[PDB]
């Protein structure tokens, strides 16, 4: 009793999803990226597809870059991206891991000297989710224990143990700053949801190559903190900021991160295989999927970014909840079986394939405005790596293959 789209349909996204994967997306980052003058990565590239090897660069970049090739090499083999997985790779334990205080810094310069020593739980996070996925590619020995040395520094020095979740920032040496912020977009709150919701995401990676009996506990603990404080059953949204007793401090809506955790919560539940938690978690993520649904999405099906502090309706599209819509609503379809979540899914496809995607200048734009306009955003930065689109990409893809084999 399955309403299953037909094999032409299920094979032609598939075949979409890796075209635009591997010809656009890797390509881009493979051929425009790298740095030969510092080795890496360069930290920008600009509207013009001009990449800057002297801007500085940041540590949740060059995690993504890595954790991106890392994936792309386990799910596809393709030689180039185990060589570009290690070019991140080496200079990210080089220069972004502290050898002295652990964990890694938030910004170094172009030639690695560190720039911004702080140690944010949120980079932290993504450095243990790319060696763990660099690690499942590899089997590399070092690359799980570095993986392992920095979750251990997140649970020493930032586990609020009294009220669940983490302090969010320390600085160089590990000692709690006031200023947890990711940027100026950013509440000036102790707790926010894009932090744990991370956390989360590292946490199920380190522990599907790391079954830990203390890191299952600590996941668990994450995902139940998601269940009780942060997700809103009354509105079926993420509240984004908190007080460290898990007050709201916002009424803001981000529908890219409400979709994203629809289908990263679930993940989180099965890499524990913990059966009892999952019914509630599969409502929770059913519930985000459809308020995204029918709240976040603007008539060509593509996805708003946000609803304000003070209600406004920001109606760019930004690239990566287009990437993450891509995955939740596959997921959502894959969940329920109820295929409005599979139309959805093509949908956002298509308006990605249409207008997110820069045919000319390769990769995606990072914005476009609800006219159809791109904005001139840098292409690269510190907030735009290949990790969302890539993943969304790759997730799509092993996912149809899925559907496609019930035939
Ligand atoms: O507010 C911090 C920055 O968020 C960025 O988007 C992030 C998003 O917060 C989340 O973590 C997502 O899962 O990854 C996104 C892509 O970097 C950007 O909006 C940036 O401008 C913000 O400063
Ligand atoms: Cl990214």
């Amino acid at each position: 009793t399955e309403t299953i789209p037909d094999v032409r349909r299920l094979r032609a996204l598939q075949a979409e999803v890796h075209e635009e994967l591997t010809e656009n997306i890797l390509k881009f980052w493979a051929t425009r990226t790298p740095d030969p003058v510092h080795g890496g990565f360069v930290g920008r590239v600009g509207p013009d597809g001009r990449p800057h090897p002297e801007a500085p660069r940041g540590a949740i970049l060059n995690a993504r870059i890595l954790w991106t090739f890392a994936a792309a090499y386990r799910q596809l083999g393709t030689p180039l991206y185990r060589e570009m997985a290690e070019r991140a790779y080496r200079y990210f334990v080089r220069h972004f891991v502290d050898a002295e205080h652990g964990g890694v810094y938030w910004m170094v310069a172009a030639d690695g000297r560190p720039l911004d020593t702080r140690k944010h739980v949120y980079a932290q996070s993504f450095a243990i989710y790319a060696l763990s996925e660099w690690h499942r590619a590899t089997g590399g020995e070092a690359a799980l224990a570095l993986a392992r040395s920095i979750y251990d520094l997140i649970e020493t020095h930032c586990a609020d143990r009294v009220h669940g979740g983490y302090v969010e920032a320390c600085d160089r040496a590990w000692r709690p700053l006031e200023d947890a912020r990711l940027s100026a977009k950013d509440a000036p709150e102790p707790r926010s949801m894009n932090t744990h919701l991370h956390v989360l995401e590292a946490y199920a990676n380190l522990y599907r190559v790391w079954p830990e009996t203390e890191l299952a506990a600590r996941l668990q603990a994450l995902i139940e903190l998601f269940l009780r404080a942060i997700y809103h059953p009354a509105t079926g949204h993420l509240i984004l900021f908190f007080d460290e007793r898990w007050r709201p401090r916002s009424r803001a809506v981000s529908f890219g991160h409400d979709i994203e955790a629809s289908w990263l919560l679930l993940e989180a539940v099965d890499v524990l295989g913990q059966a009892t938690l999952r019914p509630r978690v599969q409502q929770a993520s059913l519930h985000l999927a459809r308020a995204t649904l029918a709240e976040g999405r603007a008539p060509d099906g593509s996805l708003y970014y946000e609803i304000g502090e003070q209600g406004h309706l920001d109606t760019d599209r930004h690239w990566w909840p287009q990437a993450e819509a891509l995955v939740g609503f596959l997921n959502a379809y894959q969940e329920s079986g109820e295929v409005l979540f599979y139309e959805a899914a093509e949908d956002v496809w298509r308006y990605i394939r249409e207008r997110q995607r820069d045919t000319r200048g390769g990769e995606w734009f990072a914005r476009v405005r609800d006219d159809g306009a791109p904005y001139p955003d840098d292409k690269v930065d510190f907030w735009k790596g290949p990790y969302h689109n890539g993943r969304a990409c790759l997730e799509a893809i092993q996912r149809l293959r899925h559907l496609l084999e019930h035939v």
